[PDB]
């Protein structure tokens, strides 16, 4: 074995001005960037850990003219619905959440089982420990703050390999044959879909012909940057920030899949 | 002997811009739930307990443009009026509120005799400790925060049993004939009544046949959801979250009691 | 973490006047009610155990001038098609079928790894250890005995959370929407399904409008309360007690599914 | 002493466990040791024994479902230990016999008769209320066990038997074999086994226990080899004549169509040596196909 | 002492025997040990390697022909020995490579590239006109066989892999897996495995190795869950399109017709985990039936 230490700044948090929570549930594994993008670097080399080290913090950066909560406590069983109910949150360990004003930390009793990542797939629970969470209860104004992971991880079996990215459509079928991190699905009446398996800023760049509609809009997206046409038959660029996994960004064009091609760098 | 530790989140606590206090006095014993909504589920097999630990935080999650002050401290003679005024409160243990822009915690001297919890009625003192109290004044305005209960209890004796639920009218009679958490009172002028004896957020679900006057109505109540008609003959839902035992919600239907039937599970 | 002790009594037994066993196999994790209705109410707040103690007694109610066998031994694989055949049976440690006249224990090599509670799906065998079985072949006529399972329980890591729940449908469709434990099918030839995917002792209340068949039969089921008309309008519940997951209840009304509501908590 | 008192207990039972099992370096085998519990027995309120006769070779599953596993990588046995104890789980409210002696010669008809029975070493058949044991003479010659067929007598010691003759009511009891083999020389291989007919011919070519004869005059022969209860499954095409009927033979269960192209099952829980099952269909041999797993 | 002098042999070769096998109590538990001999390799003169990637479970016979049969009355394992020797029996007058180092994780797909997979341990890489040594870090934890599937990841440590890049001629060598196993919990069970669909549903109810997906617009599925060298054996009705094709696949035997109610057969020799092979026959999914045995 090899090891870490902490320091990703997990996506935040965003008002609330309401009377129920609002959770951002968080997975987390060695891999998963929805929670680490700098450290899913050097875990394709190898597959197993440990964790001794890993709190997160609410940095505190908004003055106190605003107030409510800020839930903040993780559940071993990383995967499950997120109550819809508090109490049902404020009866999950973790514990702590307190006002936006202040500065707190959150910490969890970490095990000592050679777990192994995901290249791939499989089971939530068998793979990693369990998901984050975050609510933030509130309706005095403001962009409450930021948190990340304190850890220190254990990397045992020398191995090596992954990725997600090239990856296009042939008219009659496509082509995501090397390596992945965003799986492209339609929703018929086309508008379309283009999606994440991974988590991190990333920089797009790609595919093309006949520039339909449109292009790249987003929704449960992450900061986008296009500089391209529309471009029927032109190029085009952008540039993610995503939240928790599986986000999604999409173009317009028609009725029934045939294209061109388009190619997904992590960063 | 089996144990415990806490973690709920006991009702809250709402402005009081007033010059004289104003208290939620709230009941501790191993079964009530406007107390515990996360562990009277586990007395359904025993009698008797400990504590060992519990403490009482004032989260703190709400800004310092707001203030007053937040008086929260116990008095193990958990029944008798709260008083009137301050002094009367500021003279009995408990100690110690604060301001609201504070996080403050409380604590509580727990003894060491073997106590029974209620499979009813008896007596409010032979049973459990005490109620708790909170007071908060002042006229600043905001939503102050909330709190819970930190604790480690002692269940001893195995046992095992108990309820409140589906409770039917029969034109001459009634039915709660299995297991309770609400009584059915009516007051005359029908206008009439629907009740707690237990606390937590409830799953109703019911009664029905000439769909009156109203229905579900509610009072000394939290949250409610009602997904019926009125009904005359129909079918009804709601869901709760009570406040400090015994918080009520009724109908409006005629005159002299007969119906038709309901079922409350707790949830 | 917190424990326990055993204390249950897991369905029995019917005759066999027959030449080839036949089994009950009932499937053993925390949660699971087929095999554990008081105790599958202390899960909601945690998700990994240990067991230290477990055993199942043939208690012995039934005179000798009944005989045959009663065989009972565990598989921790608990789960795979029983065999068909004995020796199949009469191979698989557990080791231990007596006469029905007789009294008889079963006992269980346990583990020691942290091993998770189903707050769902999974894979049966990397959240619990394995189904029990039971199996009695005799011709010499009685109703056989009981049993139960002695256990002592470890309960990590601090969780909260779970439930199946109120479930209404709506003439063109349904609403589970709110928290599981069973699934309604309905198999046609109106004769329906009232179903379970979780485990434990239960508390039904509900649902109604055209109080016609039945209701509130049961087929693969524990214990059943129930405290209604039929109804055609009416109001209804009833207490279940399973075994092992996933045993069935149901209704009559006719022919293609609107109806009214229920509510379905887990005690 | 026998003498005085004797208390013929209302009931009488015995608890018997679940045997889990043990084993040697190289010098050239392996072994074994029993817990088997070999099909029971069913009343017979009738005046003439009636048996059920079970054959025993290393694999005839109907004398071992958890042996006949590890004699697909060997060849030759042994025997050094192996007895049937009539565990006893039945009052004595009920009474007759349970003959059980076995014969070397583990194949031939049973008798029809007790006295044939009564003069054939075993010995020992008691009263259903009680609990008996079963031992045989074990030899010592490197026999080998059946990836088929052969002869039933130059390939295993000889089958067993069980009879019981009584009328007062009841499920009498069960037995096993108490046992400790030896399996000589390193091979591996077998199955069914699988057995189809090409048109022009068949397919009997992986590991057996019947032989699929047929007499003129389509009827046909569906038979076996080895003895033991088993699980078929199988063949198909056009579902004719019938299928799966049975003549000399133990319990059939068929979930089958007939087919005239389908699928089929039945387990069997043969008496001695060879007992036969049969289709019916069409004048002359071509079909379909088959797999027998003895279980 | 590396130094001076070295003789690389015009030729080199060993000599290896057969094998014979040795076993333990009860406390809760048998035992073993290896000599299999897993697939080879064949040339490469190419300059990119190619992978043969094997699967490693007590029951993938493409990696175990002999103990996938002593497995069918446990469920759980051990590993304390096992490793792989490139036996060397091919002269020097030939040379490249060939890769053999095992990943735990024993599914995710070889990579395309070399750099790839001299980063992955294992390590142990040599020339062909040599004899080397493959050995793995075991571990310690009871993990279940596969009386079916499940996920490539929890019931299995991770396949094996063999790559040789070279293109001076030759047929490389050969190679097995030298191993000492622990299979606890007494179960018994298994075979084919034998998988029949009836025309409303199917039927794999009897130990796995494939599940059979299909794929809209009647061309289909037929799969794998298990890896090694398997003997098929199947299947029939309206012997439509095709049949037995294959894909992500590993050598392929067929013979059978097409069948339009016919007979088949084919030899699998897969690579990593979950490889496919198919039919053709239409639109909605009833057929016939099929086992599938290891081997």
């Amino acid at each position: 074995g090899i090891t870490r230490s902490g320091s990703e700044l997990i996506t935040t948090l965003k008002k609330n001005t309401d009377t129920e929570p609002k959770y951002t549930t968080a997975v987390l594994n060695p891999s998963e960037p929805g929670t680490f993008n700098q450290l899913i670097k050097e875990a394709a080399q190898y597959e197993k850990y440990r964790f001794t080290s890993l709190r997160f913090r609410y940095s505190p950066m908004s003055p106190s003219t605003t107030g409510g909560k800020v839930a903040l406590a993780f559940d071993r069983d990383a995967a499950k619905p997120p109550p819809n109910d508090l109490a049902s949150l404020y009866n999950i360990e973790g514990c702590v959440s307190s006002v936006p004003w202040t500065g707190f930390i959150l910490t969890v009793p970490t095990d000592s089982t050679d777990r192994f990542v995901a290249d791939g797939i499989s089971d939530p629970k068998l793979v990693d420990f369990g998901k984050l969470i975050m609510a933030t209860y509130g309706q005095g104004a403001a962009q409450l703050g930021e948190v990340r992971v304190e850890y220190t991880v254990q990397l045992k079996n020398r191995t090596g390999s992954t990725s997600a990215q090239i990856g296009d459509f042939a008219g009659v079928k496509d082509g995501p044959r090397l390596v992945s991190w965003s799986k492209t699905k339609g929703t018929a009446g086309w508008e379309h879909d283009c999606h994440f398996l991974g988590t991190g800023n990333f920089s797009l760049t790609l595919f093309y012909e006949k520039a339909p509609v449109s292009g790249l809009e987003n929704a449960d997206a992450s900061d986008f940057s296009v500089l391209g046409e529309a471009a029927a038959g032109s190029v085009q660029w952008a540039g993610v920030k995503v939240a928790e996994r599986g986000q999604g960004v999409k173009m317009v064009t028609t009725e029934e899949q045939p294209k061109g091609k388009w190619q997904a760098l992590r960063i």
